């Protein structure tokens, strides 16, 4: 009774500074990116399969930073604030915002070989809290986690933390993006409108 | 021609290795038609599923839902207007369905005239059954709920948890059936029918009845 | 491999008996089936019906008098039937009683089916289409380009679901009962929601 | 692959026999067991229990009167048990002699055991647990969560052991003795230490 | 040397005809030593013999007791001093005991030094048991009771009618333990040991847990 | 009765400079990183069966600057001061500072083929001179060698020195970082506050 898809879509634009920058964003369907976010929505719950975050160049050979990027799986735990904290969490990666173009591949999903030099991750779907999440909207979240962030375990698998730093100026920077590319397993329907 | 309702005893067996196991047939909700819709919800956790369970079930601290069945029997005549319908939901932050159509989307959707679903009868009797193409009756997957080991809850303590934060009940309860009724003839509910559920429970980790909350 | 296999069944179209033999008629499309599929669909720039079934199913009395009718018709050029009497000759013609046909239950719940003589159901015959593939479109558009040359819409749709509602018993409408649609889609290359037209 | 798996066996918690049965009880988590798995595990996000042992060793005279009782709780909503009448019910009760037990060494130093029956010791049933992948937590914030609501633990935690103390000799506390852990535990998705929470 | 006191899992079978029969130990009670004699008495009906049962039973209307045997297990050391006295009685309105010897007369009469026992142990542990001759325990004669099936009844509700008149006990409850406990050392209570019950329970006519008084 | 583990981790951030400058870091749990150094000090002893430092670039094709690596196991031998010296030592590894981005493959440890630009070198754990070194703090060895440096042969087995230089500036440039990837036997547990 599950219907599953298979799909890569841009998650999130980067931009590099002189100082460094930590953010997060969630590994649920609703945050991953707007496409899946859409449709995962007319299912009640949902199931990680394969999830990859891979980091895409748009900038040149000459803007200096690099990005960083790793995986938090508790909610509570203080979200990094240093490269070091940031390369100790699983499956850590970085290289400079122009490169990883070698990522690509993985978009579009042809035949790789040249992945040596890809900046991207992926997540380890079989240690995860438990198999089926429920679909979650940001906004819902966000309220039930402003009562305790421990009631967030039971709803998010994780949380890529992404940091960026070595800039060549102080003011944002077209560095590159974010895409992701899922294969989840949607179950249990209910009219889009009603999902929170 | 119609049937009798019968229920039968409960059936109650320990399986070594610390699992009670409890098979049973309760009256769950009571069901009325009106000309204007109106949904209901009921949560499939032990203690609302039935009187007799919620008290049995007391007895364990955890427990595990292995076949959940509500079967919709009639109580009216076939002259009487109306049509039903029931449908599971598990995210209980999510919102109740309003319309005839949202339900039928939702997991296990079953529809049928108020006067129907006789056939289900077989289900409740624990005969054998026969024809149930008619037979009004959904089933909880069960195979795919968050956890597969849930906590015996109060209700009362379960809505306390829900009062901080509705999300806090993903943990406490697999899910809920969803009910409608409209398509019926009076602006003052009619006698429909009722739901009676069929479950089979595994219940573990044995506590005092009055520890546990 | 690149398709997005989904099989759903939700309500279609809600009935209301009366006495003026009324003709309706939903086009055979994803925007058009259900609400919920209309949603996903979206998704998807194309599609291909794998199984298609529309069934009626009951709400009234075992009395309400009333009868519904359904066929297809394949090219959007062809006129709407206007009598029942052109009605049965199409193809997977069904006619039935308001209150019957609760035994098609069995094909929007999925459980295995006994008796389906009593109920009112049909399905659309995938094999002799015209493309394999469609285009999603949306309802909206599709009237437009309809509005240039209906015959720009055959390419479009596979075909059109021919209702028909009479022998019935107020000259104003009376609830009778809903179609349900149990479909089995095979969706492909993704787009935007927004983009799609 | 990408677990780190860990078997150790280090003391959990020091006993004092008194003459006012006395319940205390520790959560079945890392932070807790012990100080040293406490600190190997917070540089690991999450974890499970492969098994757990908690076991009571002797450390008094032959007679220093007092029993010890142990059992395991579930769901962190019970309340936890106020008479040893309770504590009895409980999933893997033991209750025994304040100088007995010292047949459990054997549980502590790894070798191979004779009989057990003397001694104190009770386990987790790893099978019948919530999640399989719990999150390491500070007691610390355990606690601030639990304060919003105890429900909000038990997805948390996989079971909390509760003790009891009674039928001793003296109004004021008298050693006994300690109750060492050990368990084999499985570490995945390393952190920073002063990140965990 | 001692023994590690462990108590096995409840045992739950339906033995079709309406019967349930559950089969459990549970610490019934607390005992303590004093240089002056003094009396206790428990009632042996499912409400007060253990928090469980008392639990699990209520789920049923009315009940048989299949075995029945309390069982004294120390707690204390050989220099202890001090005896225990365990014995049955049947008309509740007799009086209860006050001497250590018109408690050794009545049914299933038990004495022993208050740190023995431990023998009797394996009767809760639901080991093969040994020699037992040191045991202190005794055992209900079922076979002589007024009644076969009794009603489950509410330690309050029981207290409210043996308030009108205690014989109107007598077709409530089957027999109670009397317990005495002296030769003590010391004016004020020393840790003695506690009583276990070991019962095999068969329970009939359900009915909801909160109707039955 | 041994605890294996292993990760990658940052070890240490560098900077291309006008003229030659050699630093070197010793490979014991303890220094090579933040992480390990924390875990590893719950046990007395240990033994290494990989360890792998991986640099990898943050700054621009644009910026100048060349890196160097290499192994040296006596502890009392000079430390290398010039870019020749050092090509000498067992895997011996250079690049340009902006170079390396390949490496990146061995952190997420995936599958790689395009590795010959890796700037990345392993030790040989094999011949090593002995099995199980004793967990030791930078403070303690410190001292030790302070009394005489062959005191060092038998707490650590080997080191890691590093030498930059062919910068653009005569001060200090953000290149990039080295990381490690160990493999690593623990033993003989002990209070972390203990160890020494
Ligand atoms: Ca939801
Ligand atoms: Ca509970
Ligand atoms: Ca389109
Ligand atoms: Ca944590
Ligand atoms: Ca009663
Ligand atoms: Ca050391």
């Amino acid at each position: 009774g599950i219907t599953v898809l298979t799909h890569s879509e841009l998650s999130a634009e980067i931009g590099v500074t002189d100082s460094i920058v930590v953010s997060s964003e969630l590994v649920m369907p609703y945050t991953v990116g707007t496409w899946l976010r859409g449709v995962a929505a007319n299912w009640s719950k949902y199931s990680w399969l394969s999830v990859r975050y891979t980091y895409i160049p748009s900038c040149p050979s000459s803007t200096a930073g690099s990005i960083h990027m790793g995986f938090q799986y508790d909610m509570a735990d203080t979200v990094p604030v240093s490269v070091n904290q940031l390369s100790n969490l699983r499956g850590y990666v970085s290289g400079q915002v122009w490169s990883g173009s070698a990522g690509l591949c993985f978009i579009n999903g042809t035949r790789c070989s040249d992945t040596s030099t890809a900046i991207s991750t992926t997540l380890d779907v079989s240690k995860l809290g438990k198999k089926w999440y429920p679909y979650k909207t940001s906004a819902d979240y966000a309220t039930a986690v402003g009562v305790d962030v421990n009631i967030a375990t039971p709803l998010v698998p994780a949380r890529l933390v992404i940091a960026l730093l070595d800039g060549s100026s102080s003011t944002a920077v077209a560095a590159g993006r974010i895409y992701c590319t899922y294969t989840i397993q949607m179950i249990e329907p209910t009219a889009s409108a009603l999902n929170n």
